[PDB]
RNA sequence: AAUUUCUACUGUUGUAGAUGAGAAGUCAUUUAAUAAGGCCA
DNA sequence: GGCCTTATTAAATGACTTCTCTAACGAGCTCG
DNA sequence: CGAGCTCGTTAGAGAAGT
């Protein structure tokens, strides 16, 4: 089993504590105001976050536009890119490596050619030294406030006068913000990490524009259209002037074209944000104002010529816009809407609009509500002439369809019923042949359908109907005079809302996106959608200035000098509408749980014993309690040498904690110092070593020196040469080494390790109780105690896992050997009150308990039970660091040793294997190693100890929560928490099967461009159940076990590799294999039958060609059923060998009908065997001999006959089915080798699939079961397979009995 | 309806499982409004 | 009255990939 | 005008890898 394989890689996690403030320390730290001034300094540090986030927004203005012209190395990259992506050896990424970086040391060339490059990263930031002024204060001082700028308008910092002092007041705070520019060290780094600069441009924005000219080039092939490029291009020239060409020199203003912008010498006008809010703007479009349509773009006119003329493969040559520059303040040139702040304007806003509709007057004297019950009448008696009236038939005519005639397709199909007969004749001029298209044919498209051609087509409709009173013209015509009835609506709907416009108005409430606002909303969202959908219904009347060529439509009587004034007023709920909606939806910010300093830079950065006046925080234990004490500033040498001896007496065991960090760092820190180099005296060759830096493979020379040869001759040198002194150091005589002996001992890694691995002592120095009681209540010590509530009296049984790490810190059976190292740079934190006092469980009064199999209803309780006293209490927590293995981190190699323990710890190992979706949101099915299933449940009812609760259904509760509360502007609620506490149940229960049953759970692979649109469903669990396997699998401490055996606390179960990230991961995360998707539901798990088969109904002459193929169609005499006995070598793409012999006695199922619309609504069934025998009915094909009846079938050719006997093909194939009731829909197998009796799984035994979803599982671990053959056989080609194609795949498949 | 935190609980000032935190950056998605379009037994 | 496409804007959540888990020396400094 | 003092800084291996 799994039991010689613990302790394989160091790990680390962040245990939580609360912090209960003992003695009268809540009383000193209230008293000097330590945390009144500490949401002062997260508030006013992220604000110093903005400011040097700013200072690098005029840095990567200067690193790649004012300089960095990388020309005509872009050419070496793209040939050797195009060229990788056919196929590569080992030699087309020779050059592709040699070109990527090429690039990149000419970006990374300013960063060491710089003057802000060396005086960004340290003290010389913010405030550099007496006698001079810092960097970032001299670059906000007199350039800016002296200068011309304000560009502190988009913050909540006020100005730049106030912006000096955010940063002036981190005098002597330097080394807090070094985590911070360890995040601005990744902005430039010459290397492959995404964070960079120099990775945004060679390895997203280049390869995201060599294909994005690959599909332009090959877009002048195949289709010029009328792209921008003929007349339109007033509408994108501010975004395509480009102030200097880059295959030629410099040009003013000149507005470019579309050949020298996919030119790749011009790649380096695509660096910096404005010239990708100026590349993206071409590929997608924009809007303006006193706009009519939008501008489009090549990524929008590839859709006009896509769909809009043919049948379409052109949607492949979409093109990408480019990734943003890291830091930057992205532009739109798109006009962003005016977005409002708080809830007087909301109620100010909204108020001001209804002020101008229901009480306007124009100057020809009328009211917006009474011209539409003036001139909308005037359509009733005729006034108005019915031509130069016009629909739009773009959607707002065929929603008036299924609006007031019940379907959609009437007034369609009345004006197709009329241009077949009025304005053309009987004799057929050219059907299909001709243009049948938006050019001569389409002429409503983007033009507007007369209600002439309405009248007296929907007159003509009626000449052909049923009944008598049918559909006609005045039931449309009469809909208009009864759409200013919605004007009454609304403004009495507004007058309604007199009492709630004014609990909001006052300035900076910010109340509206709050929950006690959630039933508010919905009386101010329901009155804007009487005016949004009262919108939609005169959006059939408009006129949009697009115009065509001289194609000016005849309409000026009384009709849009009438209309479109009063239309003009209404249409601003495009920013009525979205200025509010913006504003609701966003949630309300929530109180900080900020980090507590004690006035202190270095606040735990360590916990050494050197280091305590500088870190000032001490651990405790007293009778197996733990104690956090914090020493004041002033008085941080209250635990030296001197106090301790002192106060030896009996309490607290204070912590002494040594560690050597870093032994690469470090030991040439101290040996080689410019302090105290005499002491431990160099000989005249170590020297020079550490500067020509030899006893290195890939280590840097010291400065003026060049990097000599590792083991050219002297892979022996640092053995007897640089080996000195560690038993001279006053304090660090502690190691006992392993030492070098020229035979026993590898490279320099391997020292530096078992210095790090040795280099940590903790010992315990007892200090009196009496005073450590003095200075807590003098103010010397703000003690305070790690509480977990394990650690309270009332603990009866098991803890958790960190406070059962937490205790492994400080044991002695951990102190042998470490497994538990404590860390430093810990961090102290304080959460405020979120959830008020309201106790909701008085005192000894029974409470119904939420169990049906609970023997008890009631409970007792004596003690009150608050809602949240989690949140009712302002706390103080604990984060803090462990390095778990901490003397055993190989984290390299590892999955080759899971390889070799399943190549001889085989047929012993079993297969878990999960289905993600949504019929079941995860479904185990332990297969053993030979097929027949263990065990298999789903994941969906989960929690077997005493309550079984249903996430599936809770997790659509919240979906259809989640998705109620987007459309009703209520608050989202968080779905992640409810997923991560449901799969925590499901990963114990994968966790116990791993152990229990010795499993390798395999999942299906699911690339990243499946599961980036399978985000539309939110219960959803693909990537979160595997990476809460993975890291969950990192570390496996089961609770149960003893400590310090095989799976115990100390020794514990580490069974995935370690979790860097899933792009190096590949398909053997440890034994969480993955395998490809496809192919695995839609299987006969007896047989192994797959729908190879894909009828259509292209053509009629080859439909006969298709049943010509079979080698019998045939009746069977002897039982009662149909069959379609074929061979599939006689067929197209890929032959899968084996004689299939489908039939149709299995009663099939559901084929997903569509009552009035289409996509999926409801569903039917049909029986395949009685469809058929009324097909040889309707014809006079008989069946009662029993022989090949193939013949008969292609000879009898009809628009009817093959376009229903497909059909039938398309159900008989259709395995998974059995809807109308959603309970375990089962599948049917047609072909059943084994006895003829058919695979049905409702009928299946235990060690069968027993519905669709438990054949996926069945077959994830069954392809996945195929790699542990390959692993058992596996041999000196170590290049493993794990990547399978389905040719072997659905050959391991069929021929498993045999 | 109690937790370092999350989920389910009453298991009785708690019970069972899980818990890698901080910071920075980006990306993906959903919904809505808008724009131009396509299709339907 | 539905479904889908290409975009743009705004709001949300979810989730990826980087850095760190540090004691000791040396300026730089106030002080004498 | 050197004493320590005290915070910013400095020291700077090694291996696998859609
Ligand atoms: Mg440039
Ligand atoms: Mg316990
Ligand atoms: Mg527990
Ligand atoms: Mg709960």
């Amino acid at each position: 089993i799994y039991q010689e394989f613990v302790n394989k890689y160091s790990l680390s996690k962040t245990l939580r504590f609360e912090l209960i403030p003992q003695g009268k320390t809540l009383e000193n730290i209230k008293a000097r105001g330590l945390i009144l001034d500490d949401e002062k300094r997260a508030k006013d540090y992220k604000k110093a976050k903005q400011i040097i986030d700013k200072y690098h927004q005029f840095f990567i203005e200067e690193i790649l536009s004012s300089v960095c012209i990388s020309e005509d190395l872009l050419q070496n990259y793209s040939d050797v890119y195009f060229k990788l992506k056919k196929s590569d050896d080992d030699n087309l990424q020779k050059d592709f490596k040699s070109a990527k970086d090429t690039i990149k040391k000419q970006i990374s060339e300013y960063i060491k050619d710089s003057e802000k490059f060396k005086n960004l990263f340290n003290q010389n930031l913010i405030d550099a030294k007496k006698g001079q002024e810092s960097d970032l204060i001299l670059w906000l001082k007199q350039s800016k406030d002296n200068g011309i700028e304000l560009f502190k308008a988009n913050s909540d910092i006020t100005d730049i006068d106030e912006a000096l002092e955010i940063i002036k007041s981190f005098k002597g705070w330097t080394t807090y913000f070094k985590g911070f520019h360890e995040n601005r060290k990744n902005v430039y780094s010459s290397n492959d990490i995404p964070t960079s600069i120099i990775y945004r441009i060679v390895d997203d924005n280049l390869p995201k524009f060599l294909e994005n000219k690959a599909k332009y080039e090959s877009l002048k092939d195949k289709a010029p259209e009328a792209i921008n490029y003929e007349q339109i291009k007033k509408d994108l020239a501010e975004e395509l002037t480009f102030d200097i060409d880059y295959k030629t020199s410099e040009v003013n203003q000149r507005v470019f074209s579309l050949d020298e912008v996919f030119e790749i010498a011009n790649f380096n006008n695509y660096l910096n944000q404005s010239g990708i809010t100026k590349f993206n703007t071409i590929i997608g479009g924009k809007f303006v104002n006193g706009e009519n349509t939008k501008r489009k773009g090549i990524n929008e006119y590839i859709n006009l010529y896509s769909q809009q003329i043919n049948d379409k493969t052109l949607k492949k040559y979409k093109m990408s816009v480019l990734f943003k520059q890291i830091l930057s303040d992205t532009e739109s040139k798109s006009f962003v809407i005016d977005k409002l702040e708080d809830d007087s304007d909301v109620v100010t806003t909204m108020q001001s609009f209804y002020e101008q509709i229901a009480a306007f007057k124009t100057v020809e004297e009328k009211s917006i509500k009474e011209t539409l019950s003036l001139l909308f009448d005037d359509l009733k008696a005729q006034k108005l002439d019915l031509s130069k009236i016009y629909f739009k038939n773009d959607k707002s005519l065929t929603d008036l369809s299924q609006q007031v005639f019940d379907d959609y397709s009437v007034i369609g199909t009345a004006v197709l019923e009329y241009i077949t007969q009025q304005i053309a004749p009987k004799n057929l001029d050219n059907p299909s042949k001709k243009e049948q298209e938006l050019i001569a044919k389409k002429t409503e498209k983007a033009k507007y359908l007369s209600l002439e051609t309405i009248k007296l087509a929907l007159e003509e409709f009626n000449k052909h109907r049923d009944i008598d009173k049918q559909c006609r013209f005045e039931e449309i015509l009469a809909n208009f005079a009864a759409i200013p009835m919605i004007f009454d609506e609304i403004a009495q709907n507004k007058d309604n809302l007199a009492q709630i416009s004014i609990k909001y108005q006052n300035q900076g409430k910010k109340d509206l996106l709050q929950a006690s606002a959630e039933d508010d909303v919905k009386a101010i969202k329901d009155l804007l959608d009487q005016t949004n959908n009262l919108l939609h219904k005169l959006k059939i009347f408009h006129i949009s200035q697009s115009e065509d060529k001289a194609n000016i439509l005849d309409k000026d009587e009384h009709f849009y000098l009438v209309f479109e004034e009063c239309y003009f007023e209404l249409a601003n709920i495009v920013p009525l509408y979205n200025k509010i909606r913006n504003y609701i939806t966003q949630k309300p910010y929530s109180d900080e749980k900020f980090k507590l300093n004690f006035e202190n830079s270095t606040l735990a950065n360590g916990w050494d014993k050197n280091k305590e006046p500088d870190n000032t925080a001490i651990l405790f234990i007293k009778d197996d309690k733990y104690y956090l004490g914090v020493m004041n500033k002033k008085n941080n040498k209250i635990f030296d040498d001197k106090a301790i001896k002192e106060n030896k007496g009996e309490g607290y065991k204070k912590i002494v904690y040594k560690l050597l960090p870093g032994a690469n760092k470090m030991l040439p820190k101290v040996f080689f110092s410019a302090k105290s180099i005499k002491f431990y005296n160099p000989s005249e060759d170590i020297l020079r070593i550490r500067n020509h830096s030899t006893h290195t493979k890939n280590g840097s020379p010291q400065k003026g020196y060049e990097k000599f040869e590792f083991n050219i001759e002297d892979c022996r040198k640092f053995i007897d040469f640089y080996k000195q002194s560690i038993s001279k150091h006053p304090e660090w005589k502690d190691f006992g080494f392993r030492f070098s002996d020229t035979q026993r001992y590898n490279s320099i890694d391997e020292f530096y390790r078992e210095v790090e691995n040795q280099g940590y002592k903790l010992t315990f120095e007892n200090i009196s109780e009496s005073y450590i009681d003095s200075v807590v209540n003098q103010g010397k010590l703000y003690l305070f105690q790690i509480y977990n509530k394990d650690f309270s009296a009332y603990s009866k049984g098991r803890p958790n896992l960190h406070t059962l790490y937490w205790k492994a810190l400080f044991d002695e059976r951990n102190l042998q050997d470490v497994v538990y190292k404590l860390n430093g740079e810990a961090e102290l934190f304080y959460r405020k009150q979120s959830i008020p006092k309201k106790i909701t469980h008085p005192a000894k009064e029974a409470i119904a308990n939420k169990n049906k199999d609970n023997p008890k209803k009631e409970s007792v309780f004596e003690y009150d039970l608050i809602k949240d006293k989690r949140f009712t209490e302002d706390k103080f927590f604990f984060h803090c660091p462990i390095t778990i293995n901490f003397k055993s981190s190989g984290a390299n190699k590892f999955n080759d040793e899971i390889n070799l323990l399943l190549k001889e710890k085989a047929n012993d190992v079993h297969i878990l294997s999960i289905d993600r979706g949504e019929r079941h949101l995860a479904y185990y099915t332990l297969v053993d190693g030979k097929g027949n299933i263990i065990k298999q449940d789903t994941f969906n009812i989960i929690g077997n100890d005493r309550m079984k609760t249903n996430y599936h259904d809770k997790l659509a509760a919240i979906e259809k929560d989640r998705d109620s509360a987007r459309k009703d502007w209520k608050k989202i609620n968080n779905i992640k928490e409810m997923k991560e506490g449901y799969l925590s149940q499901v990963v114990h229960e994968i966790a116990k099967l791993v152990i229990e049953y010795n499993a390798i759970v395999v999942f299906q692979d699911l690339n990243f461009g499946f599961k980036r649109g399978r985000f539309k469903v939110e219960k959803q669990v693909y990537q979160k159940l595997e990476k809460m396997l993975i890291e969950k699998l990192n570390y496996l401490v089961f609770k149960d076990n003893e400590f310090d055996k095989t799976g115990g606390v100390l020794r514990a179960y580490q069974l995935t590799a370690p979790f860097e990230t899933f792009k190096k991961m590949g398909k053997q995360t440890g034994i969480i294999y993955y395998v490809p998707a496809g192919f695995t539901s839609k299987i006969c798990p007896v047989t192994g039958f797959v729908n190879q088969l894909y009828p259509k109904y292209e053509s009629v002459s080859k439909s006969q060609e298709f049943f010509s193929k079979f080698d019998k169609i045939c009746y069977n005499l002897d039982k009662g059923y149909f069959e379609f006995s074929f061979d599939y070598k006689n067929f197209g793409d890929k032959a899968a060998k084996g004689k299939w012999t489908i039939a149709s006695f299995g009663s099939r199922l559901i084929n997903f009908r569509n009552s009035d619309k289409n996509h999926n609504w409801d569903t039917r069934e049909v029986y395949p065997t009685k469809e058929l025998e009324k097909l040889l009915k309707d014809y006079s094909i008989e069946y009662g001999h029993g022989e090949c009846i193939k013949a008969a079938i292609c000879g009898e050719s009809d628009k009817k006959f093959f376009a229903k006997l497909t059909s039938v093909l398309n159900t008989i194939l259709q395995m998974r089915n059995s809807k109308t009731g959603t309970e375990l829909d089962y599948l049917i197998s047609p072909v059943a080798d084994v006895n003829g009796n058919f695979f049905d799984s409702r009928q299946a035994p235990k060690n069968m699939p027993q519905d669709a979803d438990a054949n996926g599982a069945y077959h994830i671990g069954l392809k996945g079961l195929m790699l542990l053959g390959r692993i058992k056989n596996n041999q000196e080609g170590k290049k493993l397979n794990l990547v399978i194609k389905n040719e072997e795949y659905f050959e391991f498949v069929q021929n498993r009995n045999n």
